[PDB]
């Protein structure tokens, strides 16, 4: 996928906001800088916004651990 420093996640389940504070973000959407808010809601950009919103019921944490550092 895309593994790079930063908390970053890859969205499992499809959004369709694109832009209301949360995004379409799609099955595979990588997001970086992640943290869940009080209530189930994750915060980071993705694209050309900064720090939107993902469910915690969408979003997982990358469930695939190890990670290679480029140059």
């Amino acid at each position: 996928g895309s593994p790079t420093f930063k908390c970053a996640v890859k969205a499992l389940f499809d959004y369709k906001a694109q832009r209301e504070d949360e995004l379409t973000f799609i099955k595979s959407a990588i997001i970086q800088n992640v943290e869940k808010q009080e209530g189930g809601w994750w915060r980071g950009d993705y694209g050309g916004k900064k720090q939107l919103w993902f469910p915690s019921n969408y979003v997982e944490e990358m469930v695939n651990p190890e990670g290679i550092h480029r140059d």
